[PDB]
C-alpha cells in the first residue's frame, strides 16, 4: 500500500514505540520506592493521553468518514479512560509500600491485557480500514486523510 496513503503505519510505529517503552519501565521498576513507583505512573499516564489522542484522531479524521460511505459499521471505535483513571488512583491513593505492592499486581495484570488487546486492535486497522478506505475514496482524498492524520499526531 502506498506510502502517501498509508493513514495508520507512521501513528502505529509512534504507539508501538510507547508501548515498548513502558514494557521497559514496567520490568525495571522497583515498586517499593515510592519514587520510582509515581515516576512510572507519570511517564504511563502521559503516554495513555498520547493513545487517547491518536484514538480520537482516527474517530475524527479516518473511521466517522469511513463509516458514512460504507455503512458496514457495527463494531464502536473507554479502555484508555479506564487505564488512565487507574494511573489516577495509584498517583493519589497510595501511601506506603504495602499498598505500593498490592497495586503493582494490579497494575501489571491491567496493563498486560490493555497490551494484548492493543496490538490487535492496532493489526485491524492497517488489515482492515485500511484497504476499506481504498474502496470508498479516492487515492487523492486518501493523502488529503493522511496529511490531516499526521498533522494532528505530529
Amino acid at each position: 500500500f502506498p506510502e502517501e496513503v498509508d493513514v495508520f503505519t507512521a501513528p502505529h510505529w509512534r504507539m508501538k514505540q510507547l508501548v515498548g517503552l513502558y514494557c521497559d519501565k514496567l520490568s525495571k521498576t522497583n515498586f517499593s520506592n515510592n519514587n520510582d513507583f509515581r515516576a512510572l505512573l507519570q511517564s504511563l499516564y502521559a503516554t495513555f493521553k498520547e493513545f487517547k489522542m491518536h484514538e480520537q484522531i482516527e474517530n475524527e479524521y479516518i473511521i466517522g468518514l469511513l463509516q458514512q460511505r460504507s455503512q458496514t459499521i457495527y463494531n464502536v471505535h473507554n479502555k484508555l479512560s479506564e487505564m488512565l483513571s487507574l494511573f489516577e488512583k495509584g498517583l493519589k491513593n497510595v501511601k506506603n509500600e504495602y499498598e505500593q505492592l498490592n497495586y503493582a499486581k494490579q497494575l501489571k495484570e491491567r496493563l498486560e491485557a490493555f497490551t494484548r488487546d492493543f496490538l490487535p486492535h492496532m493489526k485491524e486497522e492497517e488489515e482492515v480500514f485500511q484497504p476499506m478506505l481504498m474502496e470508498y475514496f479516492t487515492y487523492e482524498e486518501l493523502k488529503d486523510i493522511k496529511k490531516k492524520v499526521i498533522a494532528q499526531h505530529c
